[PDB]
C-alpha cells in the first residue's frame, strides 16, 4: 500500500495474508474471508504454484512479525481459478481457496459480506484498500498491515487512463487523479472494502495497475459483484 497508514489491530478482520513455503516461507498475496472455509483472492497470485500444499493462510494478523514457525495457520485443500482467467490485465482475476479446516470466527477474524446485484447503483464514498504490499515501487513486504482510503472512479474515466488496455465492466478502479495512494506489489488478492450503511462489502479484489500510485493511473480491481453467481456455483458442494 502506497501512501497509507498502519491499521488498527482487528480493523480488517476479513483480511488474510497468504504465504507460500517455497523455497522458504514468505508473504505471497492478500485475501478475504468470505466463508468459514473460503478465501476470495486474485487468480494471478498462483502463478508457478503447482500445488496448494505449499500454501498457508493466516488470519487475524496485523504484523507479519506475529507469524513464526509455531504460529497456527489454515492449510489449503483446493485452489479454484476462474476458467476464463488468463492474466490480470485481461480480467477474470479471481480465485477461491478452499481451506482444509474451518475458520472459527472471532473479533480478530470474520467474513466480509459480498456485494449485491441491487447495490450496483450505489455510490461508494468510503472505500479502503489494505495489505502488506509495497510502499514504493522498490520496497519490500511491510510488517504492519497498511490501509488507505481511495475514491472509486467510473469505468469511463478509468479507460481514459489506460489506453491500449480494455477496462471491462467486470473490473472497477479506484485512485486519485494526482496519485499518491494506491495498492502495490504484494497487495494483490487483497480486498477493496467499502462501508455503506454501516456495513462493509467486498467491492473489489486488488489486481493490477501501471506502477503504483502514479498520477492518472487508478488501481484496477476485480469487480466482485460481477462474480457473485460464480462464487455461489464454486462454493456449493
Ligand atoms: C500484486 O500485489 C500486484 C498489485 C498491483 C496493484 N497495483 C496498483 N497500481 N494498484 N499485482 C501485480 O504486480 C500484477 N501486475 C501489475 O500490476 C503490472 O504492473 C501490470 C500488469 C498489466 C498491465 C500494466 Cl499497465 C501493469 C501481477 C499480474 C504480477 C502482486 N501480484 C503478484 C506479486 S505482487
Amino acid at each position: 500500500i502506497v501512501g497509507g497508514t498502519a491499521s488498527v489491530r482487528g480493523e480488517w478482520p476479513w483480511q488474510v495474508t497468504l504465504h507460500t513455503t517455497s523455497p522458504t516461507q514468505r508473504h505471497l498475496c492478500g485475501g478475504s474471508i468470505i466463508g468459514n472455509q473460503w478465501i476470495l483472492t486474485a487468480a494471478h497470485c498462483f502463478y508457478g504454484v503447482e500445488s496448494p500444499k505449499i500454501l498457508r493462510v493466516y488470519s487475524g494478523i496485523l504484523n507479519q512479525a506475529e507469524i513464526a514457525e509455531d504460529t497456527s495457520f489454515f492449510g489449503v485443500q483446493e485452489i479454484i481459478i476462474h476458467d476464463q482467467y488468463k492474466m490480470a490485465e485481461s480480467g477474470y482475476d479471481i480465485a477461491l481457496l478452499k481451506l482444509e479446516t474451518t475458520v472459527n470466527y472471532a473479533d480478530s477474524q470474520r467474513p466480509i459480506s459480498l456485494p449485491s446485484k441491487g447495490d450496483r447503483n450505489v455510490i461508494y464514498t468510503d472505500c479502503w484498500v489494505t495489505g502488506w504490499g509495497y510502499r514504493k515501487l522498490r520496497d519490500k513486504i511491510q510488517n504492519t498491515l497498511q490501509k488507505a482510503k481511495i475514491p472509486l472512479v467510473t469505468n469511463e474515466e478509468c479507460q481514459k487512463r489506460y489506453r491500449g488496455h480494455k477496462i471491462t465492466h467486470k473490473m472497477i478502479c479506484a485512485g486519485y487523479r494526482e496519485g499518491g495512494k494506491d495498492a502495490c506489489k504484494g497487495d494483490s488478492g487483497g480486498p477493496l472494502s467499502c462501508k455503506h450503511n454501516e456495513v462493509w462489502h467486498l467491492v473489489g479484489i486488488t489486481s493490477w495497475g501501471e506502477g503504483c500510485a502514479q498520477r492518472e493511473r487508478p488501481g484496477v480491481y476485480t469487480n466482485v459483484v460481477e462474480y457473485v453467481d460464480w462464487i455461489l456455483e464454486k462454493t456449493q458442494a
